[PDB]
């Protein structure tokens, strides 16, 4: 029960550091997609540099948002009526963050599906040009959480506010924590919780990813404690 | 009886072991290709247009400034530009450096091991990519790491007080670690006994008066490079 924690600590450590790292990448990709269209934002800089290979093997869809609602994305995909990129929540968390963040996951307008979005605003001369966004597949983040096994448990993504964010199980994403843990709803702190899910006793940690720019997002793992401790 | 038993916390540690390996070797995998991922992004922006402006205001990008001690295009005529500026040596050309050589002869993004600055005679590591337009190679460019920067990335986590990482190739050059002694040193200089074999996995060995076993994970992703995370425990400690 102590070197228990000594390890089931040092595991968020790392994988948290591991997801860290993962998304740092991408992000810096984002970063630095905004900081060439700030000084050139025409047409064909705008496509030759969505369609360069580092971005389009890094994520789903990467695209321009402009202020006038001019709408640039690569690989090719086809549009919804009406849409309009100011609207939508990876550029109105952009403008509000004033530089780096990642979206929780909303509804993708073309596919339906749920997504996250890494975005920046497109800034030059006090002047927001619009917003640089990359999509990054849940399914792809909960497999490089749940990347290890020793058997006992699974890991999870959840915000500082209980929202589950990515999760090996479907049904999980986007609630609470206080709707899949009524009962001794588990504290989002330091330290080690029990609760029981679908029947069995199981312990939740939580640790902290450092580095997500303008969010606030914990590592969660989740053990069956009857297996844990035999 | 001590041999089932011994072997049994064998097993148990060595267990624990290959899975701090590979998510330690994981996580300098994704820190090394972000910064890999950066200088391709920077080599394809420049085959588009590799004019003196373009050039100045894209190596002065906050991105890469942050990311690396400085960002540089060698090109084919020799031609040097590098940000942040840097009081520069007499004789320079981009083209006779390891890094440079490196990328061309990887013909697409590699890491160089480490090598002396020609600038500050120190040990770096550098993320290099050819600028390739129209099948021309116009030259290359060049993002710097620092070594203390790799030992920090797999030295995030303790192992439980148990011991430390570094960083080997496949031939067995220590590339990268805690102590500075033993940088560009091989595991035959360090453990000339019973040098450690990387393709064994578990090795057992001794340094500075106690028995360290050894364990070596493949890093994946790291074009033209064969390098290994290596763990080293303290035997006792680890069994205690
Ligand atoms: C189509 C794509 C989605 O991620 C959005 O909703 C914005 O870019
Ligand atoms: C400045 C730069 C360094 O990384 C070298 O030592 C060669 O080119």
């Amino acid at each position: 029960r102590e070197d228990l924690e000594s390890y089931l600590r040092e595991m968020g450590d790392v994988t948290s550091s591991n997801i860290q790292n993962w998304l740092g990448g991408r992000l810096l990709l984002v970063e630095q997609t905004a900081q060439t269209l700030a000084r050139d934002h025409s047409p064909e800089t705008v496509s030759a540099l969505l369609e360069q290979p580092a971005l389009t093997s890094t994520f789903s869809f990467t695209y321009l948002g402009q202020q006038d609602g001019v709408f640039t994305m690569r690989p090719d995909s086809p549009m919804p009526a009406g849409y309009d990129p100011r609207s939508r929540p990876w550029y109105k968390d952009a403008v509000a963050a004033g530089g780096l963040t990642l979206t929780e996951p909303y509804v993708d307008a073309a596919t339906q599906e749920l997504i996250i979005t890494a975005a920046t605003p497109v800034k030059a001369a006090g002047n927001t040009l619009g917003v640089v966004g990359g999509d990054l597949s849940l399914k792809t983040l909960v497999q490089i959480i749940n990347s290890l096994d020793s058997g006992m448990g699974y890991a999870f993504l959840v915000s500082g506010d209980g929202k589950i964010l990515v999760h090996p199980d479907k049904e999980q994403v986007m609630k609470t924590l206080s709707e899949v843990y009524p009962q001794n709803t588990p504290k989002i702190a330091t330290g080690f919780s029990e609760a029981e899910l679908h029947g069995h006793t199981r312990i939740l940690a939580f640790t902290p990813i450092k580095g997500l720019p303008s969010v606030t997002w914990y590592l969660a793992l989740s053990i069956d404690k009857d297996k844990a401790y035999a």
